[PDB]
């Protein structure tokens, strides 16, 4: 359970910096 | 706690799921 | 160990309320 936990939270860290990229790129690309 | 923690994560899976939604739209107009 | 967990979900919840109101302002120019 709680290694469910820690890897979900690192899946989700890693999609905000892949989403935060992507907007930077469509915002100033 | 723990239960509460789930929770939240999932609610921000929810999040993320829904702003890459966005996010793809805005790339296609 | 579990400080730190609910310290980085807080964090997390900053950074997608960040990322949803700049995705806002970006579907709107
Ligand atoms: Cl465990
Ligand atoms: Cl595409
Ligand atoms: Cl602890
Ligand atoms: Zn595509
Ligand atoms: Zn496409
Ligand atoms: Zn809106
Ligand atoms: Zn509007």
């Amino acid at each position: 359970e709680w290694e469910a936990l820690e890897k979900k939270l690192a899946a989700l860290e890693s999609k905000v910096q892949a989403l935060e990229k992507k907007l930077e790129a469509l915002e100033h690309g």
